[PDB]
């Protein structure tokens, strides 16, 4: 395969390195100029379990994707809010049969991706590998992991299984799963409850859990996610998903943490990903005729809070 | 009339005194023990206009009404959060034909009151009188004022007009108005938007108005109020009511002010009246089969914020 790695951070660098080592033709694409320049001049340097390895991986600044060959596969490691811009910047690499594998754990990315490749050529996945970015052009590659992925498109299960096999040839331990839609929805329920509620109430997850109405608010939101998912033939186990959301309240695990959205807005004074979480459910709700008032309101509140902080 | 004044604070004391002077039989009911005892021993003392007057008004602690005669009329001067308890405590004074006049400026009180008297006997009003409570059993009463009131039960306009006449005989300058119920809903829309949103977002009203979504949030909430009001035969002009809510955003007038709910919770670390504003709309919504998710959620959020501040 000719593969483009759209987002050459720690995980993209792992995938790019592993795929390159097995004889694939890889292009790294990244927005961090010092990262790009270091890798151009000296290759990607990695501590791999833990041997010092180098690889001269092709790399381009995402804004300078002019002359490169078109690719068979794009693997996406770009945050939701940067995804459409990345795709716009790299669209010259897309040929008719180019497949896209998303490893972004979020809902509705397909709708952006669909503008650039047909649904039949889009695959969604989760990665359980770890990776660390030590400095520009410098990665440390931890230990063990796996990839699970699924076709979007209808009738593309066989194609998804070949894609998995191909990634597995590079040691990525990839597998087909028909459970990826489900797991993305389940994770989004956590992201659609803890993030917005903590951000608006100014509490960590444990303190949210100590409130008298947290269970009601979480349950109501999860039911909205589930109504929308049911339209897409995904039947969430609502009680389990609610319990999974509420497991974040445990101060012994992650409860004392303030969630990523709180870090973005309250700490970093940056715009939140709310439109890609509760907003995505609101958008589907409008399309499907499904009421999502808590997702609507929470989204509206978080935007108001952003505005109030001049973010 | 035999009249009970349920809440003998400054305004209740004015009404009680004025009603007494004109030959009505009045019973004051209050929860402030020192207030009750002072009036028992020395009567109610008032600086009227501005003569030092007194009246040996019957008065009972609210939990101690079992010796008293049943009454023809109860006039309520009790805050929302104390209303159901007051009614529970005084319910032995209620006979079949007892009328209740609420001078609490809020929405949904009728649903609490309805547990004790039928809707046909409930009246709602506003008072524009002033009154000051100087100390236990001591009031100062100055200047002029008026009362406007309305029947809640169908076909009770004539009864409301007589009630107004009766209060006017005691100098209270009372009048029937058919616009009280509407104006109470319109005011509650303001109280159901500015209060909760400012409290949760930590903003004054002007800062709320500067946000991109304030209009949507206000509009959605007002529509919930209006859907519930329509079931009760009150047809709000939604665009006007929305504009009225949004007039609070003006920094040149009231915008720089933090609303009362924000003062209660964020400043005074006290429980809010949220259950008697958005909560009242949520309760009616459940009863009427009308979805009120923003009122539900805002109520839930304000309670969570109370809890997070250890206000419980």
């Amino acid at each position: 395969m000719k593969i483009a790695i759209a987002g050459a951070g720690a995980m993209g660098s792992r995938f790019g390195l592993m795929l390159h080592q097995s004889g694939n033709e890889v292009l790294l694409i990244d927005g961090w100029a010092e990262h790009v320049q270091q890798i151009k001049e000296h290759g990607l340097q990695a501590n791999f379990n833990g041997k010092e390895v180098e690889a001269k991986l092709p790399i381009v600044l995402q804004s300078e994707v002019e002359k490169e060959d078109q690719v068979d596969l794009i693997i996406l490691f770009t945050k939701a809010m940067q995804l459409e811009k990345m795709l716009q910047d790299i669209q010259s690499l897309i040929k008719k049969d180019t497949e896209v594998l998303c490893l972004l754990n979020g809902i509705g990315h397909e709708d952006i991706i669909e503008k650039f490749v047909p649904m039949e050529n889009i695959y969604i996945g989760n990665t359980m590998w770890t990776a660390g970015l030590e400095g520009p052009g410098q990665v440390k590659l931890f230990g063990s992991g796996s990839v699970e992925l699924q076709n979007l498109g209808d009738g593309k299960e066989a194609a998804a299984k070949k894609l998995a096999d191909k990634l597995s040839e590079s040691g990525l331990n990839a597998h087909f799963s028909d459970n990826i839609h489900y797991s993305i929805y389940r994770k989004a329920c956590v992201n659609g409850t803890m993030n917005g509620l903590c951000t608006i109430l100014d509490v960590n997850m444990a303190e949210l859990g100590k409130t008298s109405t947290a269970h009601k608010m979480v349950a109501t939101i999860v039911n909205e996610f589930a109504k929308v998912a049911a339209v897409e033939k995904i039947e969430l186990d609502v009680p389990e998903v609610i319990a999974h959301c509420e497991s974040c309240f445990d101060p012994e695990t992650i409860g004392l943490h303030y969630p990523s959205m709180y870090q973005d807005l309250i700490k970093n004074h940056r715009l939140t990903e709310i439109d890609y979480i509760n907003g995505a459910i609101s958008r589907k709700g409008k399309k499907y005729g499904v009421a999502t008032p808590y997702c609507d309101f929470l989204t509206e509140l978080v935007h108001a809070k952003e505005d109030s902080l001049n973010v």
